[PDB]
């Protein structure tokens, strides 16, 4: 049956996600102002930087994160467990979102409430997101690469457009509650980053403190996590339990990049070249 949750005119997981549910979540859920919420379309780096904050509140000390599913670490609101816990929780609190704008709880253009979103160059999102979601059970899937190229150049799949939901959150860039990052710069140099971060976010840590944390959180202690790649995550979601690589030039075409290049100047044309690092 239909092999996609449609909700608001965009596909979701059927397992662990709720139709009732992501209504619960905009026109019910309830945002604090002393909240942190990770904005990222799906595939785009939202582990890391859940992990890096994680790291913050601990200060450095990998064991809880180590220990515990970012699921449980940063929750995803829209989903069941997501709310389900978020709501029964105490403040402050983090979790992670998808959703793009026109459905993010209504609460929070009301508050003040902080949110972080890392936007990832769209190409490796396209590749990342492929592999990954082609290996998600109990949804349609692209019987080709080609195929799943096609979809994403269209929307037409899970969370929407990546061209839709970074033109719905870009214009909200300026305000004093939303910071912007990329992968780009959260990896050509996790220094500056993590700056920003405690920065924005309104903290400060030791010396000895930034060290140890700087440590735990550079790419390779991050593809190296047996929490921040899911791991021991139902069966029941994936296809292949070791299925559990290489850069989106690996994986073009010279055609697809070229009509990928043509796609991103159209769609993005009317918006700030300086918005995105990748070339
Ligand atoms: C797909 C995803 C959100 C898109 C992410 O970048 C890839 C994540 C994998 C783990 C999923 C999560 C959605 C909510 C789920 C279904 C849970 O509640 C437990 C497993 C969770």
């Amino acid at each position: 049956s239909d092999d996609f949750l449609w909700f608001e005119g965009i596909a979701f997981p059927t397992m662990g996600f709720r139709s009732e549910t992501l209504r619960k979540v905009r026109d019910e859920f309830v945002i604090r102002d002393e909240d942190v919420i990770i904005l990222t379309y799906p595939k785009s780096g939202t582990n890391w930087l859940a992990e890096i904050l994680c790291l913050m509140h601990s200060k450095g000390d990998a064991k809880w994160i180590q220990s515990v599913p970012i699921w449980e670490r940063s929750p995803w609101v829209e989903s069941e467990i997501g709310y389900t816990a978020l709501s029964e929780t105490e403040s402050p609190r983090l979790f992670s979102s998808h959703l793009p704008i026109q459905l993010f709880p209504k609460s929070f253009f009301s508050s003040k409430a902080k949110v972080i979103y890392l936007m990832r160059n769209p190409r490796d999102v396209l590749v990342s997101g492929y592999f990954f979601w082609k290996n998600w059970k109990f949804i349609k899937k692209p019987k080709s690469w080609e195929e799943y190229f096609e979809w994403f150049c269209q929307g037409t799949v899970l969370y929407g457009s990546w061209f839709d939901h970074i033109h719905g959150w870009m214009p909200m860039r300026e305000e004093k509650n939303f910071l912007l990052l990329s992968y780009e710069e959260l990896k050509q140099d996790t220094g500056r980053t993590i700056e920003k971060i405690c920065q924005f976010l309104g903290k400060t840590l030791e010396p000895e403190e930034l060290n140890l944390i700087l440590k735990n959180s550079s790419f390779q202690s991050m593809k190296e996590n047996k929490m921040s790649n899911y791991s021991l995550l139902s069966v029941d979601y994936v296809v292949d339990k070791t299925q559990l690589s290489g850069d989106w030039k690996n994986h073009f075409t010279v055609a697809q990049a070229e009509d990928f290049d043509k796609l991103f100047q159209e769609k993005m044309a009317d918006l700030p070249r300086e918005l995105f690092p990748w070339e």
